[PDB]
């Protein structure tokens, strides 16, 4: 009954991690059914990562180019019987179906949404943590060299939604990766040139959730009777580095649980961005946008 | 690079979780070999929790009083064939041995040490997070009603150190539990009465680690030539709600890597205690003390 960074139990997804090796290069892959997903830059030699030619590289491969070992749990015999390139991912086909494939889906996450990351090295889970997809389509993770192919996901019921496969580091503590459709979040290129990122923003709905959590724990000094409408807050947001606020039923439950209307918190957010004055809020003298409405509902029940 | 709140993968420990039911009370238990560990207040009924007689509650039990079900993973029912009390924990014996018992130890952690927690409800793992054993022998986590028996651990190679089993809430967001020798952390009582908690302190050595992580991630604005000695800082600490700084080799690797001495960050902590004056350090506006030197070394350099 505090507000902490919380991840899904990782057991489910650990049972799907494998190591993919191609020549002298190695990284992680995700083994679902008869498929192993991994980043395509496993085909690329270190010196050529500046300007790879993936179309060339793909051609020069046979199935015997790809080596897949399973280290965690039950071992280890995966023969690659096919290989395809899908955007910034490779799609390897293997002769054995993962007996431990969860019920799963492949939905792309949106800015502000949270997901769990299983950080792996050489096909071995080493740690798990949770992030939110930034409005500029980066995440703030904890990745060293060799973590490519680490998997990000969410869990509703026993259905895993795989939403992220790690690719690269754009700057200090700034990362991105692929959705399992093969597209890179934020359209960054999987080559090692410096690329510019768009400006970041506060996730408005996540700040509202956080303010609700502060109220639910007795910190409500910022609540006034004043209101800003959603439509009016969103005009303001455009020019002050906040995202468009979009209401959800998860926000609505917090409004009911506390007696404070969304529009009062939208007004407070406008004030708090001018300054906290004193003044702390679970505090912190700055806005928190890394907890979702769902986060706050499940941890402060 | 990047520094996040990082937990161990929980697959190992998930396979060990079970539900223990006794009368009307239900919570989580930990299943190792032929033993299921759970908090003993599962014997105490709804209202008697104000103050219970645990020696009495124990005698009024047989093995049939206890029901253990494994819900997640490899399904099972486990018959209880013995029962004992040890401190604040029951030690239940079951007929089937856990076929996925990890290599493990039972060690008690000291204040400032971090560990992973697997939060469970009704024998089902729902989330994992990392905590530090606070100087006042509480932990700050997310434990709702029904999470007693949730388990905390550190992992070293294949060996899991089990160091915590959740017991109770105290103040808001303030929790405590048992080591697996049965002793409650900070001598608290498993009882719905109120007990006095010592004041919290900042874990100075973790704050230093966090500041080194800042420097290593390109955030060094708080670094000045000025220095406070360890001895001097520790006198200051007593008066200002900080722990005694004790250096380790792990802190030293960070001093070597950044070129910034410990004594420079001791002086910076004294200046940052007052306040960050509108700036932030790794996205925070207050000192962070739940990143340990070992944790920072592992995330930033992959080292021990």
């Amino acid at each position: 009954s505090g507000l902490v960074k919380m991840s899904h139990p990782s057991g489910d997804v650990e049972a799907c991690m494998v190591q993919v090796t191609c020549g002298s290069m190695t990284l992680n892959g995700l083994w679902l059914d008869n498929t192993v997903w991994c980043p395509r830059h496993v085909m690329c030699p270190a010196d050529q990562l500046s300007d790879p030619n993936y179309d060339a590289l793909l051609i020069s491969m046979t199935n015997h180019s790809f080596s897949v070992q399973k280290h965690i749990g039950a071992p280890a015999n995966l023969r690659v019987v096919g290989h395809a390139m899908q955007g910034t991912l490779l799609k390897l086909t293997v002769d054995v179906a993962n007996p431990s494939t969860p019920a799963y889906t492949f939905t792309t996450v949106k800015p502000g949404a949270a997901f769990s990351v299983l950080a792996c090295y050489n096909g071995r889970p080493t740690g798990t943590f949770t992030v939110v997809m930034r409005p500029n389509y980066t995440i703030k993770g904890s990745f060293l060299c060799g973590s490519a192919g680490s998997v990000g996901y969410t869990k509703e019921g026993s259905v895993i939604n795989f939403c992220y496969m790690h690719q690269m580091e754009l700057a200090n503590g700034t990362h991105t990766g692929s959705a399992f459709d093969g597209t890179m979040y934020g359209a960054f290129m999987d080559k090692q040139v410096h690329q510019v990122q768009l400006t970041d923003k506060y996730c408005s709905v996540n700040v509202v959730a956080w303010l609700y959590a502060a109220i639910l724990n007795g910190c409500a000094w910022f609540v006034k009777p004043n209101r800003t409408s959603v439509v009016s807050f969103n005009e303001w947001a455009l020019a002050n580095q906040f995202t468009e606020f979009v209401g959800t039923q998860s926000v609505d439950m917090l409004a009911v649980k506390t007696g404070v209307a969304i529009e009062q918190l939208l007004y407070a957010i406008q004030q708090l961005y001018t300054g906290f004055q004193g003044k702390q809020i679970l505090g912190s003298t700055m806005l928190e946008d890394e907890f979702t409405p769902e986060d706050v509902n499940m941890q402060i029940m």
